[PDB]
């Protein structure tokens, strides 16, 4: 009659896919991602480290940023990530094929990001992208150091078991600004309640907002900006809105509790 659907291809908005110059956020800290989609290079005098590229079109893109910026493929050291779904670590394996990078990751991170967002908790094979191989595990609290920028992971599961907040001190005006880039706390059309493949899935995002509202953070940036109140394309306004971490963690716990609501009424 009646063939099987064709294969569909993750979509989005086109100002996730939107590119934009690089956007100074602190002295070592850059936007070189998307309007709407975040991707931080972090450049010191002992080389650069990425925080996610966001969806895998971007690899190019980030590339001749990171160029504009000054760093080069071999410059790159690191790529740190906030959560391995296909709109933030989409590039990750041609960004590793393509510079010095080397990824390090928590093991649940890690083990998505091995299979390309694949067999997803919430979406399955819905949102995919090309595997990569994390070089180094981190737990919880580790610290990884490059030029002197310390990078904290602190583990908020949620989003995804593996969502991480990474932060670090940077400096703007001789004075010290705590960078808390902080993941996701959406659930889109997740199953909340009793979800087999996730038991304590609200728990965790309980605990998610309690760790994300005590971050040090005297600024706060989120894999998508909107989360945040950033808007990249509002130049030396860009940040001027943003959430506080308190603030994020508030509205998201908000959200996740109409959520639940919800979903008990669905
Ligand atoms: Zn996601």
């Amino acid at each position: 009659e009646v063939p099987l659907p064709q294969l569909r291809a993750y979509t989005v908005d086109a100002s996730w896919l939107q590119p934009m110059a690089p956007l100074q956020i602190a002295d070592h800290t850059w936007q070189i991602g998307t309007e709407d989609l975040t991707a931080l290079l972090v450049q010191t005098p002992d080389g650069a480290v990425l925080l996610d590229g966001g969806m895998p079109q971007m690899a190019s893109h980030l590339l001749d940023n990171m160029k504009a910026r000054g760093v080069t493929p071999r410059d790159l050291r690191l790529i740190l990530l906030s959560h391995a779904h296909a709109d933030h670590a989409g590039p990750v394996a041609e960004l590793k094929r393509r510079t010095g990078a080397k990824v390090a990751a928590n093991a649940e991170s890690a083990v998505l990001l091995a299979r390309g967002g694949s067999d997803d908790l919430h979406f399955g094979d819905g949102i995919t992208y090309p595997p990569a191989n994390a070089d180094r595990i981190v737990m919880d609290g580790e610290v990884i150091t490059v030029g002197g920028i310390v990078f904290t992971a602190h583990f908020m599961a949620g989003h995804t078991p593996g969502s991480t907040a990474w932060t670090w001190t940077d400096t703007r005006n001789g004075k010290p600004v705590r960078i808390a880039y902080a993941d996701s706390l959406s659930a889109p059309g997740y199953q909340l309640q009793g979800n087999p493949r996730y038991p304590h899935l609200i728990e965790d995002y309980r605990r998610s907002f309690a760790t994300v509202r005590a971050l040090p953070c005297d600024v706060l940036l989120t894999p998508h900006p909107g989360a945040s109140n950033w808007d990249y394309a509002a130049g030396a306004r860009a940040g001027a809105k943003a959430l506080t971490c308190k603030a994020y963690a508030d509205a998201a716990e908000q959200k996740f509790d109409g959520q639940l609501a919800k979903e008990t009424a669905g």
